[PDB]
C-alpha cells in the first residue's frame, strides 16, 4: 500500500525541511510540498518531526554470558528498540575456538529468525585468527553480508583474543573490506586488577569500576590503534568511555588513520557513582568499561560535537536485577556485566544531546542513524529519508515531557538504569519497510516482521 | 516556470540516489521516481550527478590590495564561479580605521549590485574595535545579514589588527551570534623576515615564502584560538596551508572549542617549488600564507576526511601576471598577493579528492556546499538539494578527461595557476534559483541575476 | 684567612658525600677527608649539609612598580636572601622608551653600590627594540656583562612590549649570545577582562587572579616559544605557574627547541583560594601571574622532577600590607603586584619537595644554584661546590622543625605569605666568598661587602 | 698505592675544574689545587679530562642467543670496555620458564668469575612472573643485590614475556624497589610480519629492519608506560630508537611519572642505509629494534640534550660477520641480532654528541657514568669524581684525531659497525678501584681483578 506522511518536519544528516513524504510498498517513493497523493492512506506529522530510524550497531540479544543469558531475545530486543525509536539493529554473533565461524552465523539466524519484529544485521566475532578460520571470511564478507568483525581485548578465559590475533584478523580484514570492531580494556592488567581486589576482601559492585581503571581502556584503545596503523585497516572503537580513550582516538584521526569511535548513552549521562548505590543496588550498573568520574561525560560530548567519535550505539545486554545480577552477590566478578540501554538510546541523546546544545539535530541524526548505516554498509538502504531508501521512518514528538522508568518501558528486564530521570521527546509512530511497528505508542507489528539485512563491503564515510 | 530534471543520480552531503527533482520558480518542490510533471520543461541529467551548487565562502572580487585591485569583478568573477559549478560566494567587504562600517558595505553592495550572476554574500573586516564599531555591529549582524567578521593577523599597516582588535570581536561576536574569521599568520615576524630578506638582496619571488614561515601561520592560529577559548566564542580559521595549524585545530576541537577550519586547492595540490619557477613566473605563485612543502598537502586531506577541517574555499584573489604582478619585478613584496582560483576549486576537489580516495563523493558535497551554508548561516536556503531549498543545482559529468588551460577558463587573468593539469569532471549546465547560468557549458544567465543573501547568526552545524 | 669546614656532608648537583672542605681566601681550594689543614679556623659542621649557596636569578630590590617601591632596598633584599641560604641574586634592571640601556644599568648599580650584602647580577629590561637599542646591545653584552634581556608580554601601558620587540630582541640575543627571558602573559586579554571586571564592580583581591586565566598564560608561553624556534634563539619563561604553560614547554623540548622555564615557591605552595582570604587578605597573594587552582602545583613539581622546568626564582617584589597593597582597597587593579618570596625559597624546595620525594636532594641544589648559574653564566664561579669555586656555601641543618612567620623574617615587609607553615630546615652559617654573611643565625656581614657580576654568554648546560 | 693525578681537568655530571686528585688505596680521598701529597706516584694528566669512567648498563657478555654465543667474554668484553673508558657494565642475567632465579644468576657469577677486568652488576630476565617467581624475586632484590629486571616484549618463543607477565612483575617491583626495563618492540606484530618477509622471498638484511617498524616499538613502548602508571611503578626503556618512542616516553614524563630511557649510539650515528649494504654486508648492522630513517638521530639527541632520555649504553652484543651472521644468509631472521659496541661508546658520544654541541661536556658524563649509577643503585660508590668513590678515572685526550677500526679495536669479533668513522678523543689511561687497567694506551690489567657489585633498591635521581 501507499502511505502519505503530512504536515512534519522532516530532519535528516544533513536535511531540515517541512515537506510530504510518499512511501509505496517498503520504500520512499516521493518527496514534496504538493504530491497529491491518490489512493494513499494519510498520516498527518503535525508537530511532529519525521527521522530516519535508529540504527543500533551494538546489541547482544539472547546472548550466552555471566553465567546466564541476556533477558530480552531477539522478539522483545527489537519491539523495546522499535518503542525507542530504532528501527535496526547489528547484533553479535559470539563464537568459541575450534568451531567453525558458519555454524556460529547459523545459530544466530536461528536466534533471530521469526522474532524479530524490525531489521537486523550481524557482526561476527573472532577469537582466533588460525589459518582456517582465515580462509573462511573470505564468504562471511562476501556472501553472508557479515562485513564488520569483532576482537575482544578484555575477558580473559572468556572471549579475549591476543595481539596475534587483532593483527592477523586487521590484515585479512583490510584484504576483504571489513570494518574490525574492538573492546578495548587490556585484559591482563584486570584480571589481575580483579583478583587482587577479591583477595583482599573487597567484593562489592564498586569495585567492578575500581579494577578497570580509565587508564586500562586507554592502553588497548592505543594499542589497536598502533596495530590497525601497522596494517593500514580501519578500525571501530565500540563504547569508548573515557577522555583517555578519546585523545587517543582524536591523534590517530589527525594523522589521517581510518580510526572511528562510538559511545553508548550511560557513559554520557551516569557517573561511576551509580555503583556505589546500598543494598547491591550498585550491581544494576555493572557492565564494561565501567562508569567513569563524571568529567569525561562532556569530553565525550565534545567529541561527538566535533566529529572525533561518530556513532551511539547501546550496547543493550540486559541481565535481571533479580536473579541475574544477583549471581555477583558476594563477588561482583560475578555479577553478569551489561545494561538495558536500547530503548531509551535515541530519547537521551535528543534530551541531553541536543535540546542542551551539545549537539546539533542533524549531528543527532547523523550519530544514531546515517553515520552508523554508512560505516557499517547498509547505506543508502537504510540511515536516511530519501527517494529509493527503504521507509524506515520515526514520528517524533520533541515537546513531550516524560519520566523514564521500568514502569512504562518495553526492555523485558526488572529495572531501568535510567529510573527516574525527566526527558524531553516521545517515540509517536515507528514504520519499518513501509509498515507500522508501532502506531501511536502501541504495538502493531509482529513477531518476524524484521529481516536480515546482509552488509557491504566496507568504504570510507 | 517547471522544471524537471530527469534521470540523473542526486548526491547531497548525507544522501547518494537516483530520482528527478522538480523545480516551481527558484526552489525544489519535488523530488520522485515517478513524478509525471505536468507541463514542465524536461532536462535530460542522464550520465550526470546533480550537486548542490558549491558555496565559496572565500572570495576577494573587485579588491583593492597589493597596489592595485583584483581583476575579477564582481560579473566576471560570479560568472566564473558558475562555470566552475558554484552558485553562491561570499565576499570579504574591506573597512579602514575611522570609517564607519556600514559606509564600507554601502560600498560593496555597489560593487556586486546589477552585476553578479549568482547570489552572494559578504564577510565584513574589523580593523580596529573602538566602542563605535562594537556599536554599530548590531546592526551589522541583525539587520544587514553579515554574520561572520574577518581579522587580518598579518598584512602589517595595511590590514593588520592587534589582539585587543581579535579580542574584542570574539567578545562582541559571541555576544551577537556572529563566527569570527581569521587570517592566521603573524604579521610582526613577516614584517621584519620580508625587510631582512630585502637589506640581504634577496627579492626574487620564492623570497616570499620563505620569510613566511609555517611556524608563523601555526603560531597565529594557537594565538587566534586560545583568544577563542577566553572568550568563549566561534572560531574559523581560512586558508589554513600547514600541519602545524592543522595540529592546533585539532587539539582546539577535541577540548570542544568552536573552531572550525577551512583550506584551498592551492594549498592541497600546489606546493613551494611553485614559486621557483623561473623567468618570474614564479610570481603566479605569490599569495599568503605561501605554498609550503608539498608533504603539507596529505595533512590537509587527511584533515579534510577526518572532519579536523570542514570547508574549502577558493581566496579568489586574482591578478594579471602582465602588468599586475610585475608591480613585483625585483622586489617580492611589491607582487600583488593572490590566485586565480575560483573557477576551479570543485573540479579539482572531484578530480584529486573523490576520484584518489581521498574524502567521499559525500564529504566533497559537504566541504564545498553544505558546511559551508550551516557556518555562514545560508542553509538550508542553500547548500543542498531538498524540498523547499533554493533550487541551486549543477549537473556535473564526473566521466569527462580534460586540461585546465587559460585557454578555456572565464576568469579574467591572463594566466591559470594549475595550467596542464589533468581532471576528470566537467560542469555541464548550472541553476541558480531555478533558473540556468550555464547550459551545456555555454553563459545563459545575466548581469544582476544574482542576488544578495542575508545569513543568519551563528550556529553550531 | 683560610677556614676549614669540618664533618659535615657535602651536596651538589651530582655529588653528595662526606668531607671537609678548604677555603683560602675567596676559593675553595681542597676537598678532602684527611686534609690536616694548619692555620686554618674550624668550622663544625657535624649534622649539617654543605649546600652551594642559593643563586636567585629572579629579584626586583628597590624597583618603582605599582605607584610606588618595592620594600626591600639592595640591603635588606640581600641581607635577607643570606638568611634564606641564597649568596648570589639576578635582579632585573628596568628600562623606558627613548632612555639610553646605559643609563637604566648605571641606576641599577647605584642602587647596589655600598648596600648589597652578597654578590649579584642583572638582567636588563627590553621596552623597545628600535635599531637605537639593538645597537647599544652589543655593549650591555660585552661590556656590561649582562646576557640576559627581559620582555614583559604583560603589564599594558606600563612593562609591556610587543612582538615586533620580542622577535626582534630574540633574533638579535642569538647573534650576541644572550638568553631572553618572558613574562608570558597576554597583555591585551588581561587589560580587556580587568576593565570589564571593575566595570562589572568586581572589585576585591580574588577578581585578580580571574582575570588572568591560565589560558592567557599558555597562549603567551606558546608565541614567545614560536617566535623562538623562529629566531633559532634561547628562551627563559619566567615564573611558570600552570599546567597549560608547563605543556607547551615539554611539547617545545621534546622537538629540541633551547627553551629553559623556571617557577616559584608560591606556585608550588599556595593556590587561588588565599586570593578570597576576607578583610582585604586576600591583597597579600597579589602577584602576577597569580595563584592557580591547586591541581597545577603537582604538574609544576612534575615538571621538576622530570627535567622540563630547571631553576626556581623567588620573584621577590615585595609591598607592605599596611599602606602599599592598601593602594588597592576597592580596586585590585591598583594593589601593587608582588610577593615576599625571597627569604623562604630555599627551605620551601627542600622541606616541601625533597623531605616529601617530589624531587631529589642534588636536584633541589641544581634548581636552586647550580643549572641558574649555568644558564645565567655564572659558572662556575658561582652555583656549585668545587676546587676553584667562589667559598660561597650554606650551612643547613635538615633536622630543624620549625614556623615560617613575620615575627622571624628579615624581610622589610610587614607579613609573610607562608605565616604559619611548618617547614623542616634550618640556615645555620652562610659563606660569600670565604666570608661569613650569617653566623649561627646572625647576621656578622656588611653593607657593600657584595660584588657585581659580568656574566659570561650563553652557554647550553 | 698512593696516586697523585696531576695538572689535568676534572670533569663530572655537574662541575668542570682544574685540580690535581688524591687516590688512596680504592678510593678518591683528596681533590685540590696545592695538596702537596707524599709518598704518591704522580700521574701526569696534562692536556687530559679525568672523567669519571663510563657505567655502561646493556651488555651481552657470553650469551646464548641467535642460534650461537655472542663472541666476546666477561674477559675480552670488559677488556674491550675499558680500552673504551668503561670502567664498571651491568649485563644482563638470562632466564627461562621453570628454573629458579637463583640457578640462573649462579650461571651468570660462573660467566664472570676470574674473568672480568672490571666491576661488573647483573640485572635479572624475568620469563614468567608465576607465584613462585614472584615470591624468590624478594631474594633476588635483597640478597642477591639485583635491583633491576628485563621483560622483553619481543623475540616470540625466545625471551617473550605478555602483559600479565609484566604488569605483575611491575607491581611486584614497586614493592620491592626494583627498576623494570623493558625491550620495547611488539613481537607479535613483528613475528607476523616476518614470517610474510620470508614467505614472500623478502630474505636479505634490510627485511630485517622493514618488518620491525617505528610504529611497533612505539606502541609497546606506550603499553609498558600505561602499565607502569596503572602500577604506580619505575620503567626503564632499553634502546630507545625513534621519534614514535621518545614521544611516548616525553609525554609520560609531563604527567609526572616514573619512566626512564636509555638510547645507543647505534642508533644516533648509524641508520637504516647500512642494512642495504650488498654482498650480506648489511648483516653486519643487524640488530633490535633495527636502524631506523636518518631524521630519527637527531630527535633522540634533542631528548638527551633535553633531559627526557637520561642514559645511553651499548646493547653490546657481538656476532663474527664470518661464521655467525652468516648463519643467517638467505634468511634475514636466523642472522643472530646484535652489534658490537661496547669499545666506542663513549667516544661516539663526545665526539658526535659534545663536539657538535648536540650535548654539553657535563651532560656527557651525566648520560654515560652518573645518571646510570643513580638508576641502577651503583652511586655513590660508582659514577663520579668526589672523595670517598671508588676511583674509576679515564684520562681522555679530547684533541685526538683518530678513525675506528677493527684493526685497532679490542672487541673480539671480527669487525667494527664504525669502520672508518672519523672521530676526537682519546682514552689514555683507565683506573678501576685505583688500580691501572689501561695505561698509555696498553693492557696492564688483570683477568679476575673486577669485582661484582651488589646494587641498592630504586631511588628517583
Ligand atoms: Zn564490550
Ligand atoms: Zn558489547
Ligand atoms: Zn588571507
Ligand atoms: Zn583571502
Ligand atoms: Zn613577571
Ligand atoms: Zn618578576
Ligand atoms: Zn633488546
Ligand atoms: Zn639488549
Amino acid at each position: 500500500m501507499k502511505k502519505w506522511i503530512r504536515n512534519g518536519t522532516v530532519v535528516t544528516a544533513s536535511d531540515t525541511y517541512q515537506a510530504d513524504v510518499l512511501i509505496d510498498g517498503e520504500k520512499v517513493v516521493a518527496i514534496g510540498s504538493d504530491l497529491q497523493a491518490t489512493d494513499a492512506e494519510v498520516i498527518d506529522a503535525t508537530g511532529y518531526y519525521l527521522l530516519p530510524g535508529g540504527i543500533d550497531p551494538h546489541t547482544h540479544l539472547d546472548m550466552p554470558f555471566g553465567g546466564t543469558v541476556t533477558s530480552d531475545n531477539f522478539f522483545t530486543g527489537t519491539k523495546a528498540a522499535a518503542f525507542g525509536g530504532t528501527t535496526s539493529i547489528v547484533d553479535f554473533c559470539l563464537t568459541s575456538k575450534g568451531e567453525s565461524l558458519h555454524s556460529a552465523i547459523a545459530t544466530w539466524h536461528e536466534k533471530a529468525r521469526g522474532k524479530a519484529v524490525i531489521d537486523y544485521g550481524f557482526h561476527l566475532m573472532v577469537s582466533d585468527a588460525n589459518d582456517h578460520v582465515l580462509e573462511e571470511l573470505e564468504s562471511v564478507v562476501n556472501n553472508e553480508g557479515i562485513t564488520s568483525l569483532k576482537v575482544f581485548m578484555a575477558y580473559k578465559n572468556v572471549l579475549m583474543a591476543d595481539d596475534e590475533t587483532l593483527f592477523k584478523t586487521l590484515i585479512r580484514a583490510k584484504e576483504l573490506g571489513a570494518l574490525v570492531q574492538v573492546h578495548a580494556e587490556n585484559g591482563d592488567v584486570l584480571d589481575y586488577l580483579t583478583k587482587q581486589a577479591l583477595a583482599e576482601g573487597n567484593t562489592d559492585p564498586i569495585y567492578h569500576a575500581y579494577t578497570r581503571p580509565p587508564e586500562a581502556e586507554g592502553e588497548a584503545t592505543g594499542r589497536a590503534i598502533a596495530l590497525t596503523a601497522l596494517a593500514d585497516a580501519q578500525l571501530y572503537v565500540v563504547h569508548v568511555s573515557c577522555a583517555d580513550a578519546v585523545r587517543r582516538i582524536a591523534e590517530a584521526r589527525e594523522k589521517g588513520w581510518n580510526v572511528y569511535g562510538e559511545t553508548c548513552p550511560q557513559y554520557l549521562v551516569l557517573d561511576i557513582t551509580a555503583l556505589e548505590k546500598p543494598d547491591f543496588e550498585g550491581a544494576k550498573y555493572v557492565w564494561s568499561p565501567p562508569l567513569r568520574e563524571k568529567w569525561n561525560q562532556d569530553v565525550l560530548w565534545s567529541a561527538l560535537k566535533n566529529g572525533i567519535l561518530q556513532t551511539v550505539g547501546s550496547d543493550h545486554c540486559p541481565f535481571n536485577f533479580s536473579g541475574q545480577k544477583e549471581l555477583g552477590r558476594r563477588d561482583f566478578t560475578k555479577i553478569p556485566n551489561g545494561g538495558p540501554i536500547i530503548e531509551d538510546r535515541m530519547t537521551i541523546l535528543f534530551s541531553e544531546g541536543v535540546r542542551k546544545g551539545k549537539i546539533s539535530l542533524n549531528q543527532f541524526v547523523d550519530i544514531t542513524s546515517t553515520k552508523v548505516a554508512k560505516l557499517f554498509g547498509m547505506f543508502p538502504q537504510k540511515g536516511t529519508i530519501a527517494v529509493g531508501s527503504d521507509a524506515d521512518i520515526v514520528l517524533f514528538d520533541p515537546t513531550v515531557q516524560r519520566t523514564i522508568s521500568v514502569e512504562t518501558h518495553h526492555m523485558n528486564v526488572d529495572y531501568n538504569p535510567f529510573e527516574g530521570m525527566q526527558v524531553h521527546g516521545d517515540v509517536i509512530s515507528v514504520l519499518s519497510r513501509g509498515a507500522f511497528v508501532v502506531r501511536n505508542k502501541q504495538f502493531v507489528g509482529h513477531a518476524g516482521a524484521g529481516r536480515y539485512v546482509k552488509r557491504s563491503t566496507f568504504a570510507r564515510p
